[PDB]
Formats: C-alpha cells, structure tokens, sequence
C-alpha cells in the first residue's frame, strides 16, 4: 500500500518535526501569496537537505532556480561559519529580495547570490573556481536545460559531494503519454539518462515533486 | 498540492532509480510470498539507507525489527569491507535463513545476526560493547517499544551518526482520536519526545509510513 499524504497528516508531519527558524518563517509567509511561492521548496523538504548538509559536512553549496532565497537561507543556517551557499537566481519576472531576512537571520555573509541564466552562472563557477568545488548542490531550474545541469552539476561536485534534482515526477506528466511540452520532455529524458548511468549512486525520493539524489563513484 | 504515488508511478520511479543487487532480488522473491515482506523494506527504501550508509560513511550499523534478512544484505553491501552491520531479528514466526543470499554476495562476513528481543540485545551491546558504536542504526522493531529504543539508539550511535525510524504515521493512524491501541499510542508519544526533543537535529520524510531521521547534538 502507499502512503496517501493528506492535509491533515502534514498538518501533523509539520508539527511534530518543522523546526524552522524566524526569519525563514517570515520569508516565508511574506511570499505566501505571491505566485513564486510555489516554485519554492517546501519546509521539511528544506529541513531534509539542512540534514544533508550536515551530512554532507558541506563547506561549499550551490543551487540553482527561480527562488525567494528562502532554500538559500536554509542551506546556510546549516552550514558552519566559514561555509559559504551560492544561490542563483534565473528568475526574471517578480521578486523582491531576501537580504533583509539574511541580515536578521545573520547569514547575507554566507549567501553569495547570482542573477542572470543558470546556464552561464555554472560555466563562470567553472572557469573560475574549478571542478570540485561544492559538498552539496541542488538543481530546480528551468527544466529544459537540466540535460545540461546535471553535467555541469557532475563536475561542479566534490566526490563525496551530492546532487539533489527536483521535479523528478513532472506532476505525473513523465508518466502521461499526451503531454508535449518540452519541459517534461526533458524531464523525462534526464530520467533516462540517470537510469543507464553508471558514474554515480543514485536513489529517488517520493516526497517533492520527487526528489533524486546522486553521488558519484 | 500533495503527491500521492500511483502504482503506474511507482513503477517509473523504480524503473529510473532502481539498482537492486541480484542476491537482493532473489531474496525479496522468495520472501515475497511468505507475508512477512509486508514488514520489509520496500526496494527504493533500503537503496537509500544505503545512500545514507555512504554519506555517514559508515563501518557500524545497527537494525531491529522483523526482518527476511534483506535490508541486512542491502545495508551490508553499502558497507566497505572492514565494515560490520549487526541485524536483530526479534521474529518469532515462520522465516527462513537469509544465509545463503548473503554468501552469494560475499557479505556472509559482514553480517551479524542476533536473534531475540530487541531491548535485550540492545542492553548487551550497550551493557558492553561501549557507546558511539554504530554510525548509522535503523529501528523498526516493536511499535510499543519504540520510546525505549530511541533512548538506546541516542546512546549508541556515535555524533555525526544517523537514527531511522520508521512507521512513523502508522498508516494515518496517528491522528485517530478513537485509537486506544498501545501500538499507535506509544508512536504518538514518541513523535511527541522527538517534537521537543533538543538534543537532536530533526527530520521527517514522507516515504514509507513515514521515516524520521534524527541526528546527535
């Protein structure tokens, strides 16, 4: 049988394990109503990954979507003093910055944000600082370049580094035959290529939009 | 906006990511029948305790419950050579010896079986074996048990170290307020500890009945 989440038991998922902090609180329900929210990570999914970054004994982490910098925020509170999160944001519609909650929350030191395309903000992260660079690295941009990320993403990383991709079931649009868009065609198609690889440890996750993580050999 | 796994969808998901061992699954289809499967692990479960296993870097690990001797295998395989992976069988009914899985695998060697109730067997190794044994332990033993076995696990395991708990929503049964039972009682209870629980770093994922994932410190 498979576990069916309704509001009612996340309500209570929520309650009994969500430790949030403040100033992510208030990020938060500062953007409940702005339509960006929903691209956001959600509370416990951000609380997991603080796990993995703990785990991970991250120094370096790096991420990549359309955010309000809550993820970024999240990802520093679990990084140590000298660590660093480098969040890069494609968005280019809507937002409003999420400095003011870093401050509060002391982290805008630890937060490196980069504006502009996903896809030329990884190669400069290259050019620039090298091959293994991040402990943990996180992808939720556009979907039809994520052939191109996890590359990038395979040799952005440290080898006992890890990779987390998200929207891995595109709504169940990756499961539904009618659909033509090329954004769960490639979702789709990154699926396949992770299915036949054999450079990393792979193991997907029923509990976003799904969430892979892959760590190499 | 919850995702519930369809079997269609479940099937995709462990089409793409899993990477079940030939002994693994030859296992699972004998064990298939016997009922007691209902209690084991699902196959994208136990891929990722073995991620888990890697990230913690593991050499000790520690299991209770009912088990068929298969996430003792999967675990043991995620483990390096020198590595130990100690499983408690608290089983009482029909079962058959996972033994000749485990040496197909060449993991005969790194499994530990200990038969009998699980406080007992977790005293021993506590009543001497030390503290901070195990980098990673995995309680999925006797639901009315379980406040106990988290107190031990905290002892046990080394810092930096992982605990899983599983069967934490106990099928939605957690928030019945016409539920007596001492098993669904004392898992509310414990869910209750972990809630205000300062000595660990917390997270609760949406995958099987539910997995916490606590950690030292």
């Amino acid at each position: 049988k498979h576990l069916s989440l309704t509001p009612e038991l996340y309500k209570y998922l929520l309650d009994i394990s969500l430790r949030e902090h403040p100033a992510l609180a208030a990020l938060r329900k500062e953007t409940s109503t702005m339509e960006l929210a929903n691209m956001q990570v959600a509370p416990e999914q951000a609380q997991f990954m603080q796990m993995l970054i703990r785990l991970t004994r991250a120094k370096k982490v790096l991420e990549l979507g359309t955010f309000t910098g809550y993820s970024a925020l999240a990802m520093s509170l679990a990084l140590p003093d000298d660590g660093q999160v480098i969040t890069c944001d494609i968005n280019e519609g809507w937002t409003k910055h999420a400095h003011p909650y870093w401050r509060e929350a002391k982290q805008e030191h630890k937060i490196k944000l980069r504006l502009g395309p996903a896809l030329d903000t990884l190669h400069s992260l290259l050019n620039e600082g090298g091959e293994h660079q991040f402990d943990f690295i996180f992808i939720d941009a556009d979907k039809t370049n994520y052939l191109n990320y996890y590359e990038l993403a395979l040799k952005l990383v440290t080898p006992k580094g890890l990779i987390a991709i998200d929207n891995i079931f595109w709504d169940g649009k990756v499961i539904d035959p009618n659909d033509t868009s090329g954004q769960t065609r490639e979702i789709k198609k990154l699926n396949q290529v992770i299915k036949n690889d054999s450079r990393v440890f792979v193991s997907l996750l029923a509990i976003a939009d799904g969430m892979f993580l892959v760590q190499p050999i």
